């Protein structure tokens, strides 16, 4: 079981942000590149059966709707955000991914994308609360 909070925003410099807001609760930060990095990366995934935290940065949509589709296989909770001025074709992407069964978060704004990264956090909050008594 491993949380992923997966990213895709037009601003690769918001990345960097969203990177030290995970940074801090010690999110591996992987990030793919090409579908051959795809499968690569996605070979992590199903090898990775241990708990760990890990922030996926990818800017390509087409890359996210796939590997998303191939982690159906794996079953785990998801996290995905979506942050660009092209916000009409992040409202239809989000279409697919949130009827396939994975959290999808359309936004547009620097702070409005943070947010939701920090809210990621206590959304993996309900993943940490399954018969873990104090």
């Amino acid at each position: 079981m491993k949380i992923l909070i997966l990213i895709n925003t037009n601003n690769d410099e918001l990345i960097k942000k969203i990177k030290k807001e995970v940074e801090n609760q010690g999110y591996q930060v992987r990030d793919v590149n090409d579908s051959d990095e795809l499968k690569k990366e996605m070979k992590k995934l199903a090898e990775e059966k241990n708990f760990e935290k890990i922030l996926i940065k990818s800017n390509d949509k087409q890359l996210l709707k796939e590997m998303l589709e191939l982690i159906s296989k794996l079953g785990y909770k998801v996290f995905l955000l979506l942050a660009d001025q092209d916000e009409n074709e992040l409202e239809e992407f989000k279409r697919k991914i949130e009827s396939q069964g994975y959290e999808v978060r359309k936004v547009t704004d620097d702070e409005e994308a943070l947010k939701i990264v920090r809210e990621f956090m206590q959304k993996a909050g309900s993943l940490e609360h399954h018969h873990h008594h104090h």
